[PDB]
């Protein structure tokens, strides 16, 4: 196999941004690719900005130590705004930029021309095909699904999504990885939803499916959630906490994957909020109004 | 409306036990029926221990008042093996008995007639309709469904079911009770599964149907619900937990009552199990084994 020390992040926001501290923090030699140096000062003042919200707790009973973290840390993070002159030296490229199949597929197309032999490439991707994805490089043995929940830094879990051409060799390198990162790895296949979604979501929907036909109240549904089934959030604050335009995009990718299934109709209510920009607590609205 | 002071629960058994339990415990004058005198005998005696459970190790500050306490709550707590007998005075029936339709539904035809007027009618049934129990009587305006969850001691939901026929002085009248045994009541049609297990019950059978297509192991689903979705057990290990015929019954019940929709469709590796009584940890074996 091979041990995981250079790595590049494609696509600095949210989940990139995210990636990029974690491998970090852990001593892994971070390049932070985006496409404007504008966006990539942005981008790791935010990792300096949530690094020092860790500091403050795991080191809060010496603050100095806690600076120097920050300070160690955030060196190991270097950027650019070519990854292609990057990559014949980077052991792994993981990717997170826009879920767009097209876009995702020119990037690894070209990227598979640069990069080294012994490179693994991963995806980030919640919805697109790992399998399109790495039928577009020659690469295929070496290519996966890096499937991280946000925030980053806080989730322990990550799907390591396996195409039927990703070899064994690859994935372990990727286990270790991701155990290196703190996180625990399930191995899945490439498949709609992979472990999480499929299961969370479908279930989000039937919460709002329930709520639509009258049968109760998005605020008892939760409480009863929350207090009967010992859930963290009721199916109505979570997708408020992921966004229900986040929500809405996988559910009719699926939904077309398969329209004559029950599970992935469209939630008229859920379609409203959408339409009228209540996408959640990223905008203060959705099913709730928030603050 | 009526203010519950008497309280009458037919079956001592996991269920009843708590509700009596929580119900005396917190003022109310309970009574306590079964079949047997070796069976009302026991259950009070596991009454004891769960009370002092919640008095040796709990009250923190004075520990003097528990054998006091335990037995002030103990004290209150008649038994009867006629309910005929006793529903004379009570002015609140909380069956928890048997999950079966004939069975449960002659009780109630019964006891229709020795009961009071005031007296409410509430079924803990979980797979039942209360609409058909409450046409058991000729009092469906003071009939319904009152879902309590295992251990009713610690579980402080409680779903409220109402048939188009429950009254609305019957409801408040529930409401109240149920805030005054620290419950948190949550009101709901009668549908199949109310509210939790209409949202919890099709996910754990997803889950089960997701590792038969093969895409993942049972160990991962797991893992990755409890890592990334945060709930407090995997699927299967719930289910072990709840029992595999216990939720078989529930599905295939409501298959019947709606065999379309394909979240009803059952699990032939659940039938296949159950099929050789591994319903889970009260056999030592379901998706897991025990020992
Ligand atoms: N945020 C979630 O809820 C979540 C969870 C898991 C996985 N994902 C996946 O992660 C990916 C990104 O999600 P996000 O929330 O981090 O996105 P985002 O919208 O916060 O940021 C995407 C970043 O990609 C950059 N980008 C876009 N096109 C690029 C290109 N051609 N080259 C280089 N950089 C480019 C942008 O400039 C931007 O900073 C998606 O594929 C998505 O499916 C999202
Ligand atoms: N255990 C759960 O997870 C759960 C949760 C909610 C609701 N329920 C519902 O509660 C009811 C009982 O479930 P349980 O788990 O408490 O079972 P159980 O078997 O522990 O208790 C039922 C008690 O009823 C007694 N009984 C049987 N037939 C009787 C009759 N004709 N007259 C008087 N007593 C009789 C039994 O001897 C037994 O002690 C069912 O209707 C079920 O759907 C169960």
């Amino acid at each position: 196999k091979i041990l995981v020390k250079h790595v590049t992040v494609i696509g600095g926001g949210l989940m990139g941004a995210g990636i990029a501290q974690v491998a970090a923090a852990t001593g892994h030699t971070v390049v932070l690719v985006d496409q404007t140096e504008d966006i990539l000062a942005k981008s790791k003042k935010g990792i300096e900005e949530s690094l020092r919200k860790v500091a403050k707790k795991k080191f809060a009973e010496n603050p100095k130590a806690g600076d120097e973290f920050v300070e160690k840390t955030l060196s190991s993070i270097s950027t650019s705004t070519d990854a292609a002159s990057v990559v014949h030296s980077t052991d792994l490229v993981v990717e997170a930029i826009v879920e767009n199949l097209k876009v995702k597929s020119e990037l690894f197309k070209r990227l598979d021309k640069f990069a080294a032999e012994h490179t693994i490439f991963a995806s980030n991707t919640s919805s697109l095909q790992i399998t399109s994805l790495a039928n577009a490089t020659t690469r295929q043995d070496r290519f996966a699904g890096l499937h991280f929940f946000n925030p980053v830094p806080l989730m322990k879990l990550v799907e390591v999504v396996k195409t039927p051409m990703t070899s064994q060799k690859t994935l372990e390198s990727l286990v270790d990885f991701s155990k290196t990162l703190g996180k625990h790895p399930v191995s899945c296949k490439d498949t709609p939803g992979f472990i999480v979604n499929r299961l969370l979501v479908p279930y989000l929907i039937e919460a709002v499916r329930l709520y639509e036909r009258g049968d109760a109240s998005k605020e008892d549904i939760d409480t009863a959630m929350k207090l009967g089934a010992g859930y963290p959030m009721g199916p109505f604050e979570l997708l408020d906490y992921v966004g229900l335009d986040t929500t809405k995009f996988i559910i009719d990718g699926w939904h077309e994957m398969d329209s004559q299934n029950p599970l992935f109709q469209p939630s008229p209510a859920m379609n409203k909020l959408v339409a009228e920009n209540k996408f959640g607590k990223k905008t203060g609205e959705g099913f709730y109004k928030y603050k």
